[PDB]
């Protein structure tokens, strides 16, 4: 229902960040405090308000991005074909057709296509057919300009599967990923809008959303660990130095 729009024709570091405080605003209850800090949570599943609509608007085009509101899992995509026609591509565990016709209005029930493979990093890497280094996500790199290039894939073109994967692991990670770590959003931040390196603790983040989650809900006070946690970069025992975006929703703070 709800849509926001990143404007890639003309992309600056300032437009990003309030794009990505505008997702974050959006799922967040305000009256949730995990361990004692000021980080976003996310609320309560909704049964009225499931999906949000994220659009990535080209000078060429337009692709859309559907998220889940109760936990930022990727449900579909949008993408014109080589015909101009509209069409969805949907993971079949994560949304209806009633809702997808809902969620993307533009697209005929005709046109809409449940992809072959899982919404799981491991699926989608394995279909991106990368060749070079342990052939994951992070041999790709991140960055605006990067995100331009991958939507090129997609927009106005025939169908082809490597290129549609490559496109959703850069754009979940530059929306999804990147409202969660803030320590993400910094990097694309600071080398606005070159493309860049991933790194080990980007991926590190992104496995730990969950255990991240959990310890600063039921392990933390006023901002400090109760004892030494170690998600793969290293002991942390401050909150604040995980710089984290948004939280988990794992219910009320007992």
């Amino acid at each position: 229902a709800t849509a926001y729009t990143l404007n890639l024709a003309n992309p600056s570091a300032s437009q990003y960040s309030s794009f990505l405080d505008q997702i974050r605003n959006n799922v967040r209850d305000t009256s949730l405090i995990y361990g004692g800090t000021d980080v976003e949570v996310i609320g309560a599943p909704s049964t009225t308000d499931k999906f949000l609509r994220l659009n990535f608007q080209g000078p060429r085009g337009t692709v859309s991005l559907g998220l889940r509101r109760e936990n930022l899992y990727v449900v579909a995509y949008l993408a014109m074909d080589n015909a101009n026609v509209n069409r969805a591509y949907y993971f079949k565990n994560q949304i209806t057709s009633a809702e997808l016709t809902a969620l993307f209005p533009e697209v005929v029930v005709a046109n809409q296509k449940q992809l072959e493979y899982g919404e799981d990093y491991q699926a989608i890497e394995k279909n991106a057919k990368i060749t070079t280094g342990d052939q994951s996500r992070k041999e790709l790199g991140l960055g605006i300009n990067l995100l331009i290039t991958m939507i090129d894939g997609v927009n106005k073109k025939v169908r082809v599967v490597k290129d549609e994967a490559r496109f959703l692991l850069i754009a979940i990670q530059m929306t999804a990923e990147a409202a969660r770590f803030r320590y993400i959003q910094n990097l694309v931040t600071k080398n606005f809008p070159n493309k860049f390196d991933s790194e080990n603790k980007v991926i590190q983040f992104q496995v730990s959303w969950s255990k991240i989650s959990t310890a600063i809900f039921g392990d933390c006070k006023n901002g400090v660990f109760n004892k030494d946690y170690d998600f793969g970069f290293g002991k942390v025992r401050q909150a604040k130095d995980l710089q984290m975006g948004l939280l988990k929703y794992l219910g009320r703070p007992k």
